[PDB]
């Protein structure tokens, strides 16, 4: 495995009321600024995730422009929800 | 309350399934759905999510974009809210 404990954590359970900070890639700076745009809970960025049909590049793109995630930010996010989604969607 | 397509609907992961499956989506509502790029129901579960389970707004939005009326959007709501209460 070479996936963070948080992507572990997150992708082994149905992520019901979870913030936003239970995502892999998304720390507390990025954790903030998505919340302060509105993306309070894990569920509503599985929305935009899904709103976007599980697109990487406009996911990914997405986060950098909505929270100026990084490469390796926005890929670890997008990884979680995608696994999440294949294992409970 | 519910029809058998919502209870068979909420009963299981969606996965690839059509927005056709969804309770109150029937094939003119699907159409325009697709149109505007909702075509699998997982897309419009993801309009729900973005709109945080909201009713009012979900139902206003799903009106707004295929035209359903009141009974169909409150269909189609309480299908994507119980299957969350299940899977989510």
């Amino acid at each position: 495995m070479t996936t963070s404990q948080k992507h572990r954590d997150f992708v082994a359970e149905p992520m019901g009321e979870k913030p936003v900070g239970s995502l892999a890639g998304i720390g507390e700076v990025l954790g903030k600024k998505l919340e302060e745009r509105g993306f309070d809970k894990a569920y509503v960025v599985l929305g935009q995730f899904l709103v976007l049909k599980k697109d990487e590049d406009l996911f990914r793109e997405w986060l950098k422009d909505t929270c100026g995630a990084n490469a390796k930010q926005s890929r670890d996010c997008f990884g979680c929800l995608r696994e999440w989604c294949d294992a409970f969607l």
